[PDB]
């Protein structure tokens, strides 16, 4: 996780993270839509 976050990442949240940044190298957009609360 990046250096920059106080709190750590839950490890549902850093595969989600991983996605997000997957979609961002690939060019590609993305609805994160992970039930409230999440």
């Amino acid at each position: 996780q990046p250096k920059l976050l106080n709190c750590q990442l839950k490890e549902y949240q850093l595969k989600g993270l991983n996605w997000l940044v997957n979609l961002y190298e690939q060019g590609i957009n993305g609805i994160l839509a992970d039930e409230m609360g999440l």
